[PDB]
């Protein structure tokens, strides 16, 4: 009844990735993954500790968690892989058993204040009775492409993790019709070393 992974019984993440394809992939294809989730109870982290890193007026982590449901709420810590005029992409995929029309907002936040939001819709495809929600190869919003290139040219990774300590993403998934929450995901970030590639730990947010 406790989650084993990033999802409810109602809506679950199949896959998420932010990536870059260099322009020479048109000949000899090759992708770089900044972060990547591909899909034993998860460890929990108290949500009140993480209020700092997200805004607190509306669509902030307090008021959504007050609004619930609590089991839809997750924290992901990413270790971003930051070594690599190509294409910059985000691909996300969810799965259900209801036929819903999803709305996915992504709040990019800085010192816990919203800087960019992207709000997409996806209706389901029926595949194996299981219903499938594909938001694939979405262009990365230019704030975060430019953030990456600024970030990557820092001379020390403690400077990078100093920056990313004040950098968060809140991703909010709702049924478009019923206006009810399905899955809300806070993201906190570090830079992994060069030898490491991308990695993640997934938590429940409890209160
Ligand atoms: C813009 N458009 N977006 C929407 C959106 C983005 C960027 C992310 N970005 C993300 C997630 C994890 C690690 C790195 C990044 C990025 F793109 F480099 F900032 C996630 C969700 C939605």
């Amino acid at each position: 009844w406790q989650a084993r992974g990033l999802g409810t019984a109602r809506l679950q993440l199949v896959e998420f990735s932010a990536f870059v394809e260099p322009p020479d992939a048109v000949d000899s294809y090759q992708r770089h993954l900044f972060v990547h989730i591909s899909q034993p109870p998860l460890e929990s982290v108290d949500v009140r500790q993480i209020y700092d890193k997200f805004p607190e007026k509306k669509g902030g982590l307090r008021e959504l968690y007050d609004r619930g449901p609590p089991h839809a709420f997750f924290l992901v810590k990413f270790w971003a892989d930051l070594n690599w005029g190509g294409f910059y992409g985000v691909s996300s995929q969810y799965e259900s058993l209801e036929h819903m029309t999803l709305t996915c907002s992504s709040k990019v936040c800085s010192f816990g204040k919203q800087v960019v939001e992207k709000v997409e819709t996806e209706r389901a495809q029926l595949e194996d009775g299981r219903f499938v929600y594909r938001l694939l190869r979405s262009p990365m919003c230019e704030y975060l492409v430019n953030f990456l290139h600024k970030l990557r040219q820092l001379p020390e990774r403690y400077m990078m993790n100093s920056v990313l300590e004040n950098f968060t993403i809140l991703q909010v998934v709702t049924n478009r019709d019923t206006q009810e929450l399905l899955l809300c995901t806070a993201y906190v970030f570090e830079v992994s070393t060069s030898e490491r590639g991308a990695q993640h730990h997934i938590y429940r947010l409890v209160r």
